[PDB]
DNA sequence: ATCGTGG
DNA sequence: ACGAT
DNA sequence: ATCGTG
DNA sequence: CCACGAT
């Protein structure tokens, strides 16, 4: 009986796209943005076309009756040519007027300018980008539906938080770990989640070789620690989880005692509680398969090794391999505390805002690889770096959407 | 709403002891056997030994209430010393007196005892062991209980067998494959069920060295099935599914290019069909766990790789069974019908155990050979009798690995 | 070796 | 070692 | 790059 | 890389 609470203090039903949006109508999202221009941009190069003026009458009523953002206010700009020096001018005329994001239409498929682009706007102004090309043949109410979940999210606003019971559960989870992006580079992550699924912080590393792995991941996650405690000095963590995921090098041993060593040393700093009950988790995506009644079920594969199959004739199940590796629990409170972990996996794979039915897969696995996604692309196609640390913007929300 | 067949005409649901020995008493099993002696024989240590009083007196009265076998009588045999060659001379006495089968009480877990005997018996009648020390008024009910389910399939008889749908499934199921006994050796197995469960022959090859694998392999399935056809030459079959099992050389190639080419050699024979519809299926018993429902799942992991959770009779456990499709001659059109009725299949002969009133949730052409591989393996270890069932009627029909 | 687990 | 119908 | 599964 | 679908 999980739901998401919404706005006005209402909540719906998980698992029901039509009630959500109904709700949202009703209620507004959980938390509606607050903007400082009430203007959004949008860029692109069909000036006078007649389903651009569409685009924007559908992404205009949406904004106002289902997210409750009102009185905004939509300018148009034009490029010239699709290139980055001829879009790149009317994006910075767009940011000189005083707008709070940026609804960018490219032509076609082009990943460098793309990603010189988002790599761009990243560092700038909430941006979300769309495909002309595609736009035509869609159907524009699913298009534009999902397009705004994402969006205003990039805002700053929230749609939809988890209901879930304030005794249970870790104070803060960590989403934490490395992604390589070819076979040597890689950079780490740390990403502080509320228990309702929520971001608070999160930081990311420089490109660095495998070599540098362990020295990063330390570093990377007493920065996301020091930020958030810094925004949330009354914050009490007395139960802390970290969730340890992505394609990194195969040093579990060492990485397990440098993860532990960074607890004590945030314990020793009283960033978290006096005797904090923590525990350190790998979490994996598994093969998956089709049964030919499984929502929240839980696998026991041994004492320390756990699987959940998550549910995205046929049934298909991604599974979710959850092992514990580290944890300061003692023996009578550690089959609760699993049943704890492993429902908190489960209510944070609920999560994911990039449109009304995402994958489902723990937000403190899944925001990672999104990073991920433009970190190696920008590398690869060589856009902007993008530096989360000094910007609180990039800090505290989800650019990555 | 699966069901066991039973005698008379009546079915009882599975899942459930109580209903199914009462379901017997009421209607009898499938098939009574057909006695010659109408005699058994108990051999024992204890002549004046209250258990062994009780133990024959409620195998008399369940052998005729539950298993419908009347007015069979029940000799006794004494030995004196609890050895080999004392054992020996009481079987041998009770079978110059003609009896339909043995049941023999040793005096306690005597391995090497055990297997000497049990290969002798196997090589001579019908027979069922017990041991002195394990037998005690609390348990034996459920002792003499189980005890006859075994015995009277080693006897000829059909407990049950299992309810299916006539036009759907295997016309026959072939488990086969090899059993290594140590790093160098071991023998292959061939034996022919029905879809229902029951086995109607069966040939294991002499113990040979793994270099002689494909060779065995072949020749074994061809002997199971030239029994199988000889004494049923009307069984037509046009559909056939292999289950291959059993720890044994990794040759998997190899091993299905072998196993293709003994069908074709087979329909070139006409002991199948020249248009038989086939399946040759890997079964591989895999890591149990436990979920924190899954009655008769099927996974289907790729196309050719499916796992059937079956359950192990807070925490339940699960026992999953891995099942790949290595080759096939199926219809792309039939594929996935095909793929739904083997999978069924495979879950339905979990549910035949003739071990037992309690099924044993492996399917019988896996656990039936991973019986035979027990007995094979340690009579070579102790020096026993050698047992192999070519040219012997009543060890190709009969189930005497029990 | 009543049969199965669980240890 | 236990429990099973 | 609406986001997803095949 | 495309085909089709979602409220
Ligand atoms: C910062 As750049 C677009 O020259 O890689
Ligand atoms: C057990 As022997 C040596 O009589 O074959
Ligand atoms: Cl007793
Ligand atoms: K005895
Ligand atoms: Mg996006
Ligand atoms: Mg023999
Ligand atoms: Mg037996």
């Amino acid at each position: 009986g999980l739901t998401y609470r919404i706005g006005n203090g209402a909540s719906v039903p998980i698992s029901n796209t039509g009630e959500l949006i109904k709700g949202l109508r009703n209620y507004g999202p959980y938390e509606v943005p607050s903007l400082k221009y009430n203007q959004i941009a949008l860029i692109h190069n069909n000036q006078f076309s007649s389903l651009i003026n569409q685009l924007k009458s559908q992404i205009s009523s949406k904004i106002d009756e289902v997210w409750h953002i009102h009185n905004i206010n939509i300018s148009e700009f034009i490029y010239d040519s699709p290139h980055f020096d001829s879009i790149k001018s009317q994006v910075d005329n767009a940011i000189d007027t005083g707008v709070d994001g940026i609804m960018l239409v490219l032509p076609e498929y082009n990943t460098p300018l793309y990603y010189k682009l988002k790599s761009y706007l990243i560092n700038s102004i909430p941006s979300q980008f769309m495909r002309y090309d595609i736009l035509s043949n869609r159907n524009l109410t699913f298009y534009v539906d999902n397009l705004l979940v994402q969006f205003v999210s990039k805002l700053g606003g929230k749609p939809w938080i988890l209901n879930v019971d304030p005794e249970k559960g870790s104070d803060i989870i960590i989403g934490t770990g490395a992604t390589r992006i070819d076979n040597v580079n890689l950079f780490c992550f740390a990403m502080v989640f509320k228990k309702d699924g929520t971001m608070l912080w999160n930081e990311i590393s420089p490109i660095v070789t495998s070599s540098e792995y362990l020295t990063y991941l330390k570093s990377t996650i007493k920065k996301v620690v020091y930020g958030f405690k810094k925004s949330n000095p009354d914050w009490d963590v007395e139960k802390l989880t970290l969730h340890v995921s992505g394609k990194r090098p195969k040093m579990k041993d060492g990485e397990t005692k440098i993860l532990k060593e960074t607890v004590e040393e945030l314990k020793k700093q009283e960033m978290v509680s006096r005797d904090v009950k923590y525990a350190i988790l790998h979490l994996n995506e598994t093969h998956p398969f089709w049964v030919m009644p499984y929502e929240g079920t839980k696998v026991k594969l041994s004492s320390k090794r756990y699987l959940l199959t998550l549910l995205q004739m046929v049934t298909p199940i991604k599974p979710l391999s959850v092992e514990i590796v580290s944890d300061n629990w003692t023996s009578e409170e550690y089959y609760h505390n699993v049943h704890e972990i492993l429902d908190e996996i489960y209510y944070l794979s609920k999560m994911n805002w990039r449109g009304f039915r995402s994958r489902n897969l723990p937000v403190t696995v899944n925001y990672p690889k999104l990073v991920a996604g433009i970190i190696a692309n920008v590398n690869r196609y060589g856009g902007y770096p993008i530096n989360p640390e000094g910007n609180r913007s990039l800090q505290t929300n989800p650019w990555f959407l």
